[PDB]
Order: C-alpha cells, then sequence, then structure tokens
C-alpha cells in the first residue's frame, strides 16, 4: 500500500459525530496519501481527528517509498 500499512486512526475515515455544531479539523486519507480538513461536530467521532495540516501529516507524515510492501 502506502509506506503506512499498520492501520493507524489516520487510515480510517473521519467522522462528524451525533452533534449539530461544525468544528474544523484535519483528518489523514490513504485514498488520497495526504491530509485534508473536514467538518466535526465537537462530540463523539473518531481518532482520525487533527489540529491543523502540520499534525495530521506530523502524524502519518510522506517519506520517499522505500516499499517494503510490493
Amino acid at each position: 500500500e502506502a509506506e503506512a500499512e499498520f492501520t493507524d486512526a489516520c487510515v480510517l475515515p473521519a467522522v462528524q459525530g451525533p452533534c449539530r455544531g461544525w468544528e474544523p479539523r484535519w483528518a489523514y486519507s490513504p485514498l488520497l496519501q495526504q491530509c485534508h480538513p473536514f467538518v466535526y461536530g465537537g462530540c463523539e467521532g473518531n481518532g482520525n481527528n487533527f489540529h491543523s495540516r502540520e499534525s495530521c501529516e506530523d502524524a502519518c507524515p510522506v517519506v520517499d517509498h522505500h516499499h517494503h510492501h510490493h
């Protein structure tokens, strides 16, 4: 896959939650191999919730593809 192959929260899609307030957060997308902003709800959600572009890529960074995988 990517070099990140262990399913960390960053590999997991993000969620808003049952709330109705809209809190901007950042989430990593392995399908985009990058982080993007998203609408979050400030209540229950998944762990793929970052404070910035920075913190998100810092959690799941890109490195040169020293393919340990196929």
